[PDB]
């Protein structure tokens, strides 16, 4: 039943995802709850906004909660007549609708290599978790005289699945790491700022490979037009225009994606503010980092092996560097924080009726939060400063490092270079944050221009490799600083 | 004064006894507040059950605790008028009183051995804690001239007072190693499961070696008649029914059983679901897995110096194996709560008078329990997968594994064959929980059949060590998979 | 500009200083949140006392905090008609002037270290975080012929630099070493007691090198009389009459200094006690472990340095050591507290009206206190004991330790001897808060007596290094117990 798929491409990246998500059954409830999440996030909203009145619920026998919530005529009454909010509503609902039937449609798509697993590999799905890509690798190139799938090309390889899964993550980080996309800037007051988000990427990858029009004809040939010199200009103007269009389409959509980014990190990220108000000091690999520290052919986990075994060292290093007037503020703004809320702990001890004042318990959790965030910036007092012995067993991990690093890991150059390939958790909300809005400027006055060079790329940094079709080439530049397998 | 004390099994048992209890003082207070605990458990659960109203203090000026508390005579009236409190009143008190009356016994029986400790060993009672084990052991083997406890024998070896402490749990080791005892059932919904509690542990070894009719005439030597294969039938009826009247009062226990452990259950862990709620999460080396990676002439304290040392790696291993399905569920549940928990917090924040609503403060901390326990099962999204190499560092430690257990330490069937010998901490308390229960159906239906051949057993794996009496043979099983000194 | 400065004690001080208080705007303003700190607590204390008034907050519409406050004008003649508190604040007052002229006055002195560096060094004031003391130290003498500070020797060296920093460190270190000072005790009830304070040792400075009338002429060269035998007995006596009367100051200004102390401790302590009431079990490097573990010409970084390397296993060896004891009475207080507040708790959210009883949410607060202070002392029931492996990663790092500690680690007598060298948290706290009260004490009775011998140790423990000065011998003594580099 497998013979001829003649979509190996996707077949293979599904055959991938079902083993990385561990099983169909759990890919369906991980699924089934990210449509719950969405639907959720929208319907809570819309409720606060509209049944509950925050008049009675204010207080200006006890008061139930029941008592606050208007009755469902009246508060359905109330989301009718708004307008304003019944916009948004049905934007809502038809985006739900189409990511609702997606999820049918990839039910059985995935249906199909639930499967090619049980039957041409002869793989249970109670013993995937268990298993490793490189055992089902080699399975799938084992087998491929029983299941049939690609006997055009004379046999399987495992260097052939790669090229077929990660054909376009190769052209990325070319592109990435040839610098042919715009995502370094010089801010005044910060100077050189990288910026590069999921939005960014997502809309990257939409220009130049995805859609109808764009520079790949299926899947695994780019149109024959890019393959010639002649039509240099002309590819140009094309490529310009389609990046105007986008990135108007993104500046439209732009008041949606901004409001549904505050309500998410809104809702994921203001409990983390009492249960750990720490969390947000520490730091994680930036989209830069992921697609600088990426080698050739190298799959997703493959590349969060090694993004994990170098975080402990990569945190320590970062640690390694104090920031001094950061520290005194801290410290002082802890001491007088702390001085206050004893106090108003002490009093509150020796009498209770002080918590019934107009203020005081508001006053005290802001006081207990504002003293627990500030002692996260003061560093321990005893902590071993070695920056030379931790670059030596990071670059044994990331396996990339700029040349101008080896010798001097203490300036406060190479510092606020690998502040780039590790950023603070909370600079990447942030900047999460300001996509929606900084997207489209970048899609329209940064990327345009550049809209030639591009295409001479893919012109000359195109490989016909038999039996896999177009892929990027790998050893014509060379010029990543390290190279490591 | 230490002439033939005639009975060297205990007096040795208590002068190890007295070193690991660091002192005589330490040993005499600590079971003061053993006996404190249950006098207060008692106490208090009859208190907070007769003479609090909960009508004036649920509230249907202030009210103070003293206008709850009944005054003492119809309280005690109350509690008079019970009957069926009255009756495990009586109980407990006996229970109590016996308890009391051993402890007094204890008290000279342990400064005897105190004096001992203090004249014929030249060992002050503030050198104890600083002392170690083979210190006094050599220093008794020395002087073994001088206070002249065993010169019947030719003289005292360390060999000896091994076998001496150690004559029943060898015998315990070797049944619980030949499988002659009813641990292992399968159970539909789970399969394999190894049930060994402090229950049944204590049952084994009271149907076995302590009490006037059973295997041990005095307590070194058991009875000639065990020691010939013509009374077979006899001996194992005889045993069958003494075990059966033994279940027979384990269940008539029952009830009595389960009320103290429910409540001291409730006691000594409810307040970890506030302080720590995380805790129950970890895990520990099970009552089985004590008995299985035992050594013969193994002190407790020899034994869990190895399952100290071999516990960070065996809590790392347990550690390496995701499930899934239940981080999907952890992930959802605390991204549902925090969101609820979020507009909570921010309510109260903004206005404190939403307090007073009628459910709000329970809900804010159920939803805070929820979120805590939930972020208890995510794993740490940077931790690296190496489970080859840690049990390489386990198996130099417990020094007991399976064979087919180094070839393939990533399969989901060695995870749940370790999870016998490493379990969490939650279903240990459940498993004691369940303990008056169901210790009396493995001790009717299940240990009651083999009492055939447990007896054959004892007659055949029994050495006469002269000097010592009878012991358990070692080398003639060596069926233990590893073995290891 | 820097020619001859003729101070270059001072001088090299404050350079030294700038390079370790990172940069000359982070003085400043470290200074500034000093004073800021001093203003804060003394006029918070005063608003505390005099304005808010404790009857309509004690509560004997909702009551707001301005209504506790009294109006500024009856506050201000409350204020004025204590008298006993007017008194203290004008002292106050004058300390908090003389303090802001003297940062007046070094806010000059250390703009001209500022220049100097900009200058005479090369070194930006963006620069210094980022560097080291050894590459500041290569450059101040490399340099040395352009800004020509030191020709009137032939050449500046480390050596002399170490020696211009470091004259009255070296003896102090001398004293402490041969046990010229009274800082040791019998004390009933706990015996030999080493009593060593920040008061205690700036008293013994300023009343030996500081001063116009102290052993030390200018700042380099000791009084010629201090040279000679001659008039041993009247310098003894002059000492005498000198410590006399700053041991009498001392005394005079006791309440002054213990009421600052107690007050800048529970406003500095306090928030601990809910914040992390773990944290005060924890240990710290001594007064006195400091001046005992220090080389000759060391600088406080380079000290610091060891002591924050050997600070992990220090604390491991100090939990190696088991009190019985004390983890008896911790596990069963801990049991009693839980057991307690469980219940309230159950209470709690099964009705929530409790909370509104008398005492019930002051309890539930004291016995969460309770038990998560309890459960501090209880060590973890999985640690691995090797008291000798760890003396020896120790003094590979604080580089000295008593011949009698290699052979034997486990006794309680070198635990004893070790924690005054790594002592409590608080009780560093207790005998800082003891200071203002026993200072005197040991500077009237305990140092009076020694004065002759101290002034024998100046008089045959001096060398006239060139270039240089009076500073103290190194090879002379040399009986401190191990020695290294």
């Amino acid at each position: 039943p497998w013979h001829h798929i003649e979509n190996l491409d996707l077949f293979f990246s599904r055959v991938y995802n079902l083993h990385q998500k561990n099983g169909f059954t759990c890919m369906l409830i991980g699924e089934i709850f990210e449509l719950m999440q969405f639907l959720f996030v929208v319907a809570f909203t819309t409720f606060l906004v509209s049944c509950v009145d925050y008049d009675i619920l204010f207080a200006n026998v006890k008061v139930t909660l029941p008592d606050a919530f208007l009755p469902a005529q009246v508060c359905s009454a109330r989301i009718q007549e708004n307008g304003s909010l019944i916009t948004i509503l049905v934007i809502a609902g038809v985006f739900w609708i189409h990511r609702l039937i997606k999820f049918i449609y990839n039910i059985c798509c995935y249906w199909e290599i639930h499967s090619f697993y049980l039957h041409a590999l002869r793989i249970p799905m109670s013993a995937l978790p268990y298993c490793t890509w490189q055992e089902v690798q080699a399975r799938i190139v084992q087998t491929q005289k029983e299941h049939q799938i690609c006997i055009h090309k004379r046999e399987l390889t495992e260097l052939d699945i790669y090229h077929r899964i990660l054909r376009f993550q190769n052209y990325m980080v070319a592109l990435v790491n040839k610098s042919l996309l715009p995502l370094r800037f010089r801010l005044p007051g910060l100077g050189e700022a990288v910026f590069f988000t999921r939005g960014l990427k997502y809309n990257f990858e939409l220009i130049l490979f995805w859609g109808p029009g764009s520079l790949f004809l299926n899947e695994w040939s780019l149109k024959a037009e890019y393959k010639r010199g002649g039509q240099r200009l002309e590819l140009a103007q094309r490529l310009s225009n389609r990046i105007l269009w986008i990135g108007i389409a993104n500046f439209l959509l732009c008041p949606l994606i901004l409001i549904w980014q505050i309500l998410y990190a809104f809702f994921s990220y203001a409990e983390v503010l009492k249960r750990e108000p720490g969390a947000l000091g520490a730091r994680c690999w930036s989209l830069y980092g992921r697609c600088y520290l990426r080698h050739f052919n190298e799959l997703e986990h493959e590349l969060q092996s090694r993004l994990n075994r170098g975080y402990k060292p990569a945190s320590k290093y970062m640690n390694c560097f104090l920031s001094p007037l950061l520290t005194l503020l801290a410290k002082n703004g802890a001491f007088f924080a702390g001085s206050i809320l004893a106090v108003l702990i002490a009093l509150t001890i020796y009498d209770e009726d002080v918590l019934a004042v107009e203020h005081v318990l508001t006053t005290v959790t802001l006081l207990g939060v504002t003293v627990t965030v500030c002692r996260s910036f003061i560093p321990d007092q005893h902590m071993v400063f070695c920056p030379e012995q931790l670059l030596r067993v990071i670059l044994a991990h990331i396996h990339y490092m700029p040349d101008h690093w080896q010798g001097n890991a203490h300036r406060s150059q190479t510092r606020d270079e690998f502040a780039q390939l590790f950023q603070y958790k909370a600079v990447f909300i942030l900047e999460e944050l300001l996509s929606p809005i900084v997207t489209p400027l970048i899609l329209i006055f940064c990327l345009r221009p550049r809209a030639l060079e591009i295409i001479d790329f893919f012109r000359n940094f195109t490989v016909e490799v038999v039996g896999v079709g177009d892929t990027c080439s790998f050893a014509q530049m060379d010029v990543r600083q390290h190279g490591h397998p």
